[PDB]
């Protein structure tokens, strides 16, 4: 097990490098949003006291934000709209496929839960055949217009992968992030980066659902379908970044460690 | 193309789906909201004072204040759900400068965390290796038929580490049902997320990342293992409506 050993360590060490990559990341979120965080606390407290001496007509207050936050977890006009529509019930399910599951609608039966789980185990696979399908086939519809821009810049074979890997990205980067936000934003009414941070966070499939978005519905979906496919490639590359940079700051390494003053 | 069919099976997938849950859910949904209509009226009538225009004004600043933790360890976890692409959303970014570090610090994280992921993957696939490898020859000089016995060994060991034990660790320490356990460890693991219910909403946290971690893997391959049995089960299907319309028709020809 002499490898198993050279996987091990080589194991460990990237797991320290994430840990350090999140405590930094954890640094600086606390940096971010705790001043935020707590600016908007003391202005609920304001708001709160605001409230009780100006209607003393009260530990119960209380007792309506807690079936106010108890209205929470199910989201004049007595008569509201529906989630669990005949569409909203679509969209829950692409979500759960796809495991992007923003949450802003969730099951509360018990039954519909234990149904989420079948049909996600489900689901998730089967919905890797399309995406991967989907992939290929959009890889290679690039790989044609590829081949034809190339031939026109053959004026080395080596330099003319940038240009192609920079072409990929700004066509793309337009085509299913500028664009589908645009679009996002003249309709949901989002400002210029929530937009943009929403339509990474969908593709991402990380979908906190602090932003979520007749003919409008199905193409957001059918958009997530093909842009997820779109970062899929995108999070591929970067990978290959961060190898090279990882094997390459290990030579970086290895040339001072020799040197080591000369 | 191949693809366009697998399309149309997630569509109808979908359909079906689509109508399950609000066939599930819009019953509650409804039950639940002509009794908050109750509630408010209750409230509105047994306070002549907090009339009706002095409510709704509220309710906006506390769905205003539903908008919205970030300590020491609640900003780490959060970075947790960032590169796992699980996103809880429980905790989320304000700040305009913390949203752009989150989409910065996401198509970085997301990446790198994968090849921890992979080499966790790889690391536990072959800490199996060797377990299975001792139960296969105590099978063997008692063979095709003896790797189904060793996947049921694997999904069963593994649902009872995974799955089992952590849930019931959950039930007892977030008391949750014995259902929301389990229902919050799939969405987890399958890195759906939605939120509704987070270990988070200091022996126990550092256990659920590191639990998060290794259990990723754990539905990677059970999630893999599915989707083999899905292209077995539709190329096991592909060839019995060859059988079908081959013998449909070898009597059409009768006449
Ligand atoms: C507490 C009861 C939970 C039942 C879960 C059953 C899951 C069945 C999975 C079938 C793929
Ligand atoms: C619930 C059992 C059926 C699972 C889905 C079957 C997929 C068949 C694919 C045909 C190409
Ligand atoms: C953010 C840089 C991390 C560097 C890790 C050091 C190990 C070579
Ligand atoms: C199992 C539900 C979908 C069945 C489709 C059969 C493939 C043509
Ligand atoms: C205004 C935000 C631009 C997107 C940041 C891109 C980081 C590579
Ligand atoms: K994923
Ligand atoms: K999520
Ligand atoms: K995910
Ligand atoms: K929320
Ligand atoms: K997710
Ligand atoms: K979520």
């Amino acid at each position: 097990s002499a490898i198993n050993v050279m996987k091990w360590k080589t194991v460990s060490t990237i797991f320290l490098v994430v840990v350090l990559y999140l405590i930094i990341g954890a640094t600086v979120f606390k940096a971010l949003e705790q001043p935020q965080e707590i600016s908007q606390r003391t202005t609920i407290v304001i708001q709160r006291e605001k409230f009780l001496r100006a209607h003393p007509c009260d530990q119960e207050l209380d007792e309506l934000i807690q079936q106010i936050v108890a209205a929470d977890n199910a989201g004049a006009s007595s008569n509201q709209v529906s989630h669990w529509d005949l569409g909203s019930s679509f969209f829950f399910a692409g979500t759960v496929i796809t495991t992007i599951g923003f949450g802003n609608i969730s099951p509360r039966t018990e039954g519909g839960k234990i149904f989420c789980i079948i049909y996600a185990l489900l689901g998730i696979p089967l919905f890797g055949f399309l995406l991967a399908g989907v992939g290929d086939q959009l890889g290679t519809i690039f790989g044609k217009g590829i081949a034809k821009v190339e031939d026109t810049f053959i004026k080395s074979q080596t330099k003319i992968r940038i240009i192609s890997t920079i072409i990929f990205i700004l066509f793309g980067c337009v085509l299913f992030v500028a664009l589908p936000a645009v679009i996002f934003k003249h309709i949901e009414g989002w400002s210029a980066l929530d937009a943009i941070y929403f339509v990474v966070i969908t593709l991402t499939t990380i979908g906190f659902g602090d932003y979520v978005a007749d003919f409008y519905k199905p193409v957001v979906w059918f958009w997530i379908l093909v842009g997820l496919a779109y970062f899929a490639a995108v999070l591929s590359m970067i990978g290959d970044w961060l190898r090279v940079i990882a094997k390459k700051t290990k030579e970086a390494v290895g040339e001072f460690r020799a040197h080591a003053a000369e």
